[PDB]
């Protein structure tokens, strides 16, 4: 009785009557600029599952108008090349949905200039391998931005016509990321690695588990399978995944939500409001690649149940509706941040994080 392409929609709309800027072809320029990345991720996503055009020319000029050199980074010569890894990484996953939306090999070329960017900034000599996110001081090689350069080369990989590097370039990335202890004894993802003082070696910084570092590691190993046909990366992500699942973890509550480290205390600042969503497309990824590659009815009915489950919290605890007017018609969706708790404001992050998980249930 629910259903999640017209929920996606509705937020999606509640996303564009709130925060869209057509002046700048951009979603609340108050918000960092990663995240209206991640947003047009989700339009793009949905229109992929549900099949719809309906926001294509949106999406265009947002590209357009993104794509050129950035004001605080114009070295980058844009195509979406910023001051820092991840940034990038965001919006070359982006183009790489683009492609697989609209098969334009102008969005597949962005991604290449992206990879090419991003590789700039790995070094093997600190922590044995991995890129540093930072690009300005070159102090922090964290999960994110290590997490975003696998899944697109693994997705490169994929889609590429030069598809044989960037499958080299993946197998390596992720045997650094396996053996650089980022993952810990319970199969989660820290934030990032520290550095020894005396030894120059690299280790987990237990700084905290954060959604969207247990999410993007997914989408990177379902490329891998996909360009290995290895089930091997099948099972790396399960464990992953169902780490994040298991309620002794923390990040999956006793009512079976998805639930921020931050949730808690109220203080998500405008990053972590848009870290759920992230994992929840990343879950769905995982889940179809599972069902596909096993014969049986039954493979990751967990991963979909969780979607689920988590889509029916959201709906009836965070929802809030636009109010229309004689002079502004729109109608839509708005979300908090907490997917069981109460909806006291609505943010772009929060939003977006909405859109991920209504698309990854269609
Ligand atoms: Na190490």
């Amino acid at each position: 009785s629910l259903n999640s392409t017209g929920l996606a929609q509705a937020a999606i709309n509640g996303l564009n009557a709130r925060f869209y800027e057509s002046s700048n072809a951009r979603w609340s320029s108050d918000e960092p600029w990663w995240i209206s990345g991640v947003a047009l991720t989700m339009v793009i996503e949905y229109m992929r599952r549900s099949g719809s055009k309906e926001y294509l020319d949106q999406v265009e000029d947002v590209i357009e108008v993104q794509r050129q050199p950035l004001s605080w980074w114009p070295s980058g010569e844009g195509e979406f090349r910023a001051d820092a890894t991840d940034d990038t990484g965001w919006w070359a996953l982006a183009m790489v949905r683009m492609y697989d939306l609209t098969g334009n090999e102008d969005y597949l070329n962005i991604s290449i200039k992206d990879e090419a960017y991003m590789r700039q900034w790995w070094t093997d000599t600190e922590c044995g391998g991995g890129l540093y996110v930072d690009i300005q001081d070159l102090t922090y090689k964290n999960a994110i931005a290590n997490e975003l350069y696998l899944k697109l080369v693994a997705s490169l990989a994929n889609r590429a016509p030069n598809a044989t590097i960037y499958l080299d370039r993946a197998q390596q990335a992720w045997t650094w990321f396996l053996g650089s202890g980022m993952i810990n004894g319970v199969n989660l993802i820290n934030d990032g690695l520290a550095r020894d003082s005396n030894t120059g070696s690299c280790y987990n910084n237990r700084l905290p588990v954060w959604t969207y570092n247990q999410g993007v590691i997914l989408g990177a190993l379902v490329e891998l399978y996909h360009a290995t046909k290895d089930e091997s990366y099948l099972l790396s992500a399960q464990a992953i995944a169902d780490a994040v699942l298991s309620p002794s973890n923390g990040l999956t509550s006793s009512s079976g939500v998805l639930t921020e480290t931050c949730e808690g205390s109220d203080s998500c600042n405008q990053d972590q409001q848009v870290f759920k969503g992230v994992f929840a497309l990343n879950l769905a990824e995982l889940g179809d690649a599972v069902a596909g590659a096993s014969s049986d009815p039954d493979a990751g009915q967990d991963y979909r149940e969780y979607l689920d489950t988590n889509m029916q919290s959201m709906y009836a605890n965070d929802r809030s509706e636009i109010v229309p007017t004689l002079f502004d018609s729109s109608t839509g969706d708005l979300y908090d941040v907490s997917w069981s708790g109460p909806f006291r404001n609505a943010t772009m992050p929060k939003q977006a994080s909405a859109i991920g998980l209504y698309v990854a249930n269609i």
